[PDB]
């Protein structure tokens, strides 16, 4: 009886409900039309439902988790911002529509960029409830997002992506994508009560299906600057890439044994969406 | 007798050698050389060292706000590589050193400005001790300099500063004047005055007390060095002269106000840091 295309719609359209009532527009505006034209664009939100999910399942409410899915998704935001910036990628078009410095210039660009990553510590600090999350474990979150958007994460898989073999690639992609999924799911699992045990568990899934969707988007664009020409078919062979994802899809499969029955039918749906798209 | 320059002198080194500490080469390298070389290349770091001075006053020890005041000197750095882009008033000189989207890429500039901002927040969280501080009030901090960075900090100054718009009549533009140094200066001055106050133990009230300190020496530098100046939008031509010296003297004189009721051998420094800002030739 579950349906995991209605499951993703509903946690979807919620989230976006939250990032406008999050973000409103007013005092400078330029800057705030800046950030709502990107942060309310849309999109599959799996940062968010992927964080809401994952605290769900260790037993919190789906409310609990509402402010640090917000930020993860302010930072997915920030990321993709300076990203489009001529200095780097240089694009004009997301998703159909023009990117946010074509629009509004390079200059509120980066400025927008940096008010939505320092919004996310802002919103995860003050609007998780004091009355339902133990400071300690706000504390904890906020390390964990940060970790994962500096040096350890975001930005040291950007940084790579710019200057010959398979750690080459698999490091730009734990760090470019795997981290914030990382800190999605780690962040709904902290929050939402879960123990040190679940918290690792559902660490080491994200890492999972984080990769997964990079070896799969690389064998579909063969089947149909630098991790463009990389590809996992191109150092691996096509069906040694077809083996180390159904391993992944696995794997992520397998942290989930443990928790138990209820709660793991949107992540196993997930896995295996992200696993057996066509 | 209490010697300002030698205490300033002594606090400045102690951060740098916390930053160098907090900030190593590790990998991937040119990142780390990116934010280092930036964050590492000295300056006064008042910003820093009035957060320690603040943790001092309420009652804490010294070692207890320094990874609070290595946060703000790291969210400054990042306003400073992010104002000197070429996008944003590009300059290719910063201090006598060539700037740092000069020596790396732009790219790798905007990159190292986000990796300081990120670090500020696992560092303030992370590294301050969990014993001394209670989480209650590390999660106070974690907000009050987030905010201070925000729309309703830093990031709003830097826009309505490079971006639309003001008037600039006497005696008109004086909103606009204060505006743009209560949130280009003086937001992050309050934040690092505030986490001193927050992570030493204070009150609620030594708080806003430290927070109205910070604010009056924040607009203090400014009215001070465009006083100095005339010997686009500054303080004499928008209200001055001699109502700007009158304003830089009621600055002063607030700022000095703030510290009644603290214990008068740890006022010491704050009190020498705002008539060394005040009294200049």
């Amino acid at each position: 009886s579950f349906d995991f295309m209605s499951y993703i719609i509903t946690k979807a359209e919620l989230v976006n409900k939250a990032l406008d009532s999050a973000v409103p527009l007013r005092e400078p505006l330029k800057i705030h039309e800046a950030m709502r034209y990107s942060l309310l664009a849309g999109g599959k939100r799996v940062r968010p439902v992927l964080c809401i999910a994952a605290c769900e399942l260790v037993g919190g409410e789906e409310s609990t988790a509402m402010p640090a899915a917000c930020a993860v998704e302010m930072i997915h935001t920030m990321s993709l911002i300076h990203d489009d910036l001529p200095c780097m990628d240089n694009d004009d078009l997301r998703r159909g529509k023009p990117t946010n410095h074509k629009v509004f210039g390079e200059d509120v660009a980066v400025l927008a960029g940096d008010a939505l990553l320092s919004f996310a510590f802002e919103h995860l600090a003050s609007a998780t409830s004091s009355d339902v999350v133990s400071p300690v474990r706000v504390v904890r979150a906020v390390g964990e997002l940060a970790k994962a958007i500096g040096t350890e994460g975001l930005v040291a898989g950007q940084v790579v992506d710019i200057s010959v073999g398979l750690e080459h690639l698999e490091f730009i992609h734990l760090h470019k994508t795997a981290a914030l999924l990382e800190a999605s799911a780690v962040l709904g699992a902290i929050v939402g009560g879960g123990s040190d045990d679940e918290i690792e568990r559902l660490r080491k899934f994200a890492r999972c299906i984080g990769l997964l969707f990079q070896v799969v988007d690389d064998i579909l664009d063969v089947t149909k600057l630098i991790a463009d020409k990389l590809t996992y078919p191109k150092i691996m062979g096509l069906e040694k890439s077809r083996e180390f994802a159904e391993k992944l899809n696995r794997e992520a499969r397998d942290q989930l044994l443990g928790f138990d029955s209820d709660k793991v039918a949107p992540l196993l749906a997930l896995a295996n969406y992200i696993a057996y798209r066509q």
